[PDB]
């Protein structure tokens, strides 16, 4: 099931019974892909949208839909289809949850900073909903990171996965193109059993994604 705005510019897909893709295009049109967590104890979000006036437009659909506080957002890298809505977040009292570098890079590119609690591993649970964010090493830039969420075995690889009809790794000006391949093999590795893995942006697929990546990084 999806849902759109008038405009057609924010879109929600269901994943699964708690799990939904929101998915917002950044005007040429630029997509954007992270996930909404519909939990027991409000909703969190997967990375945030490539404004402010798009940020804000997303958290009023899903709460105007699961009748909920947005409580936390994970942002997966300090660019702005990530973290282009932090001022909305901290001005709603949302959590936008970071690693440290992350924290350092969003203050670099001028955007309010996000909390810089993530470690390289961090479990969070928020409700009976389990999440896994895991720093894998430079790839998309110097500071991305995934979301794994263990009792679905989904895996939101952000920016550091390309989609399957994708041909151009993007934007690799701050990008470590050499060290990417390696942070992606350790995806794979700590990851053994992968279902679903949504990209940046682009359709939702499996762990061949990855491999399409590491495919177009060769
Ligand atoms: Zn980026």
């Amino acid at each position: 099931t999806v849902i759109k705005n008038e405009t057609g510019t924010i879109s929600i897909s269901q994943l699964n019974k708690n799990v939904w893709v929101h998915t917002e295009l950044g005007s040429e049109a630029v997509p954007s892909n992270g996930l909404v967590l519909n939990t027991s104890k409000g909703l969190v979000l997967v990375d945030s949208s490539w404004d402010d006036k798009l940020t804000k437009e997303l958290i009023e659909m899903v709460e105007k839909k699961f009748q909920k506080r947005v409580t936390d957002v994970i942002i997966t890298h300090a660019h702005a289809d990530r973290i282009g809505g932090i001022k909305t977040l901290k001005e709603r009292g949302i959590k936008a949850h970071s690693t440290a570098l992350t924290a350092e890079l969003a203050k670099k590119n001028g955007y309010e900073e996000p909390l810089g609690d993530l470690q390289t591993v961090t479990n969070l649970k928020f409700g009976n909903m389990k999440v896994e964010t895991f720093y894998p090493g430079k790839g998309h830039t110097e500071d991305n990171i995934v979301v794994w969420l263990p009792q679905y075995n989904i895996l939101v690889g952000g920016c550091l996965v390309k989609s399957t009809s994708a041909k151009d790794l993007g934007n690799v000006a701050d990008a470590y193109v050499n060290e990417w391949s390696t942070s992606i093999e350790n995806v794979l590795k700590r990851y053994r059993n992968i279902n679903a893995v949504v990209p940046g942006h682009g359709e939702v697929g499996d762990k061949g994604l990855l491999l399409h990546t590491l495919d177009l990084l060769k």
